[PDB]
C-alpha cells in the first residue's frame, strides 16, 4: 500500500538487532527497508509534486483577481464618466424648463 | 540536515549485509536508520501540511474571486440602469430643443 508506520519500521530494525539472526531473514528484512524507503520517496514526489501544482495554480488564480479587479476599476470608472454625464443632461434638462414654463 | 538520498540509505543497508559484523557497528547503523526515518517522516509532515495549507489560499483565494466578480456585476448592472439613464435624459434634452427652436 504506502510507506510503513514509524512504529512498523521500528519492528524491522529490532529484528535486525539479533547477531545471530539467520541471513535469509536479514536480507529479507533488509529488502523490506529497501523497497519502503523506496515507496516512501515515492510517496514524498508525489507529495511534493502536488505542492509545487497548487503553487500554479493561486499563482494563476491570483492573475485572475488581478484581472477581474482590472475589470472592475473599470466598470466603476466608467460608471463614474456616465454619472457625471447624467448629471449635466439633468442640468440641461433643468435649464430648458426654464423656456417651456416660462412661455406664458 | 535532511533525510537521507536514497543510494545513502543503501549504503548502510549495504553494510549490514555482513553477518560476522560486529554488533556495535551493527547497532550504530540501525540508529542511522532509526534517526533518519524520523526526519524523513518529519519532513514529509512538514509538507504535508505545507500542502493543506496552500490548499486554505486558494480556497479562500477563490472566495477572492467571487466577492470581486459580485462587485463588478453590481457595477456593469449599475453602469447599465445608469446608461439607460443617460438615453432618456439625453431625449428629453431632444424633445425640448423642439420647444427652444420652435419659438421664432
Amino acid at each position: 500500500s504506502g510507506p510503513l508506520k514509524p512504529e512498523e519500521h521500528e519492528d524491522i530494525l529490532n529484528k535486525l538487532l539479533d547477531p545471530e539472526l539467520a541471513q535469509s531473514e536479514r536480507t529479507e528484512a533488509l529488502q523490506q527497508l529497501r523497497v519502503n524507503y523506496g515507496s516512501f520517496v515515492s510517496e514524498y514526489n508525489d507529495l511534493t509534486k502536488r505542492n509545487n501544482l497548487l503553487q500554479a495554480e493561486l499563482e494563476e488564480l491570483r492573475a485572475v483577481v488581478e484581472q477581474t479587479e482590472r475589470s472592475r476599476k473599470l466598470a466603476e470608472q466608467e460608471l463614474i464618466e456616465t454619472s457625471e454625464r447624467v448629471q449635466l443632461l439633468h442640468s440641461q434638462n433643468t435649464s430648458l424648463i426654464n423656456q417651456k414654463k416660462k412661455m406664458d
